[PDB]
């Protein structure tokens, strides 16, 4: 279909954002690789997306691990040959208060958010200028990445990591290697996880209404066609208006 | 479907207007284009329509709101809706900040601030009062929200036009499920104003290493206004290949 | 060296120009005030001057271009030097965007807008044509970046104020060494859900915004240029996750 | 509440812009604590900036260990009985394309700027709320920090962390403390060591010069004056304008 013969690398791929992402660019006819921590989950998503036998590749992975990376590399180039586009989704969130929040807790959000998107980023950067691939990267990052996110400072501050680094390779990469890198910052989605009403919020939004992940996914797909190969070191904001001053 | 759509692009007869003219009127929608010129217009009509009367040439002023109620009324009787409002009408062109004249610096601060602001308030009028949820789209440039040295006049108009967005997109888009937002382009083929060294200096800028052209600008705007895209609202979309960012440490 | 100083502040006769205006008074600086009411004019000069001749009130306009040349004249002749611009000269009020008329949207980017440009390139220029390193410090709002609902005119103006500033921190800092900056204030004194929306849980004075104009024009601060230092006690920014 | 009464923290102070800050705050009568990697160096800038016997406390520490850190503020504690202000100043920082920096030398960027940074303020944050005491916390970052970093990418994700978190701690605990945090960005400064031609640079400040650490001083210095107790949740930036675009 529009996007056969494309690979797409999307982790945190068997729930939520990442999964509806996953189902676009199936339905496009790409092929899609799916990572995740839990064997179960990965085998209901991909029967769920998978619209023909060998589309999609499951991979059980840590982010954090630098050799689970390289192996899920050389399988992914071992099974299709070629890998076109990195969605760096995988993510942790909760909210606590900074002053409780323990150092493990701290340092799990960094190493899964910042460091992970660093590592699968870099690596596959790597496999791209020894293949001569003009990729595509684009990072999940949140609207609070460029101010404040109390009861997630974790989050906040791993996100905004993330979304220097996203125009920091856009730069570099962009120049040396042709790679354009962007981000996507989503408001609140129907259908997602995390940990008095939910139209405290579903007000805050001026559209009042939650974004679906159909409408994240159409916005991924735009930003990987021919016709956005100009945009490069952005950020595309999905969230109704949510993250604006809503009052004087 | 956007064959039942009109939209308005103020500017639309040169340069980015027309390569967005352009592409709605390929995807049938019925355009309406604006400018100062009849000439400019009907050479812009011949090049983009794609049937008889899908577009509509509109000469007037953005500056004077008794132009844009004729406008609008003129729309209204002829296809009885409106759609989409594309803010694009510019002015620019390079001039130290202290030595720019006052009629100068006004005609910028008119014709793109005040402008935008006239041409989006009547037009939210009428969504209002038709009860239509309808789109609004505005070109700025990337030295809004940063210095843009040599273009003052510009860079205060644009500033005050993205304040605008956001906050349409809040008044509005709470109020009355209007959208609002704004397209950031970099450098683009084809649509040079008035002002080599500097030339490839400036291309070697663009970490790409290339200028944008008006049909990826116009790829923007449909992807902006299409209903895939019906939860982007008060944001900016920028579409430069990475120029505004530093590009050494 | 502020003894031998002379300070312009436009909109001086009330507010937050008042409380500036009282703290370059009190370090000895010459101070002109500007306001369209000659009564309030009054009123603040003798509130705030320490010795004689030593505050100038100019009745004027800040969109009329000749009222800013004759007031730069009569400042030359009086004093001879002109060394801080402040533009603080505002007007504002709540108003839906689409009920707005033409006339409350001109008159507002007008005055903000349009008025600090015409007093900034005119005291530009008389600095460029005697040679002097001048501090421009505009008075901006936390909605400049961002919305301004229910204040579209002021939001609108004040973007484009803070656009302006950072053009010539560029510039006139690069041709002329002149400095350009600019102060965004939150709520500041002089029915609580605005105080328990400010994290430190109060509004802020007149005396700590001119606390910050001050230091902004002092030689320690001379490498501050095209910022935008806001003191809200953190109210612009996102109040929950 | 007055200087001479209060207790400073700045790490990394034994070099750089530290010891400039240090040097005005011991100038100003307060007791001031360096903390450094070097017992040396720690030992000559203590000399260079002592105004009378015992009022500057030289820590040899690293800010990745949380023991250190801890044993940090007893010592502090036991000696001077409070703790005022924060500046987290210690850094990492060289230049390195980003396909060429290896996973060590990312993380030990991540873990000195960012975490060392959270674990230095959670900790004294900590202690604050517990005595109650309505401290001030300054962070230093950059100003690609909020931008694009290229050849800094490390330490663009890191000071991008740092931004978001000093903008968090301002919301929570401005609010729950009355603890007040910000951040300074500094420009090019002369006598500041990290790791073509010089007028280059200078060019590129419209200024036409580089900053110094007394000036650097001075902006830290007035926003833990009292008239700056408003001031809270921002970064002021002291650049000469060199972070803006230069030309249209």
């Amino acid at each position: 279909n529009a996007m056969k013969e494309k690979v797409v690398i999307i982790t945190g791929g068997s729930s939520g954002m990442g999964k509806g992402m996953a189902t676009r660019f199936a339905k496009e006819g790409a092929r899609v690789v799916i990572t995740g921590r839990t064997k179960e989950k990965l085998e209901e998503a991909k029967l769920e997306i998978e619209q023909f036998p060998g589309q999609i590749l499951t991979v059980q992975m840590d982010v954090r691990n630098t050799d689970d990376i390289q192996k899920m590399i050389e399988q992914i180039d071992e099974k299709f040959g070629r890998i076109d586009i990195l969605i760096n989704n995988a993510a942790g969130n909760f909210i606590c208060p900074a002053e409780d929040l323990s150092v493990n807790g701290w340092n799990s959000v960094i190493n899964i958010v910042l460091n992970g998107t660093f590592y699968c980023s870099q690596a596959i950067g790597k496999y791209w200028i020894e293949k001569g691939i003009k990729g595509n990267i684009i990072n999940m990052v949140a609207t609070y990445a460029w101010d404040a996110g109390p009861g997630v400072i974790h989050s906040a501050a791993a996100k905004a990591g993330v979304l220097a680094m996203t125009k920091t390779l856009a730069v570099e990469w962009g120049r040396k290697y042709g790679i354009r890198v962007n981000a996507i910052a989503p408001g609140p989605i129907e259908r997602t996880g995390g940990a008095e009403m939910a139209k405290r919020t579903i007000q805050s939004v001026p559209l009042g209404r939650l974004g679906t992940p159909e409408e994240i996914a159409g916005l991924a797909y735009y930003l990987c066609s021919d016709e956005a190969a100009y945009i490069n070191g952005t950020c595309m904001t999905m969230d109704g208006g949510q993250h604006l001053h809503q009052y004087p």
